């Protein structure tokens, strides 16, 4: 279990982490 991205909806960043720029 890592980071969830809730951008994509994949593991391995968050939302945030996910196109932050
Ligand atoms: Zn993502």
């Amino acid at each position: 279990k890592g980071p969830v991205c809730f951008s994509c909806g994949k593991t391995g960043h968050i939302k945030r982490d996910c196109k932050e720029e």
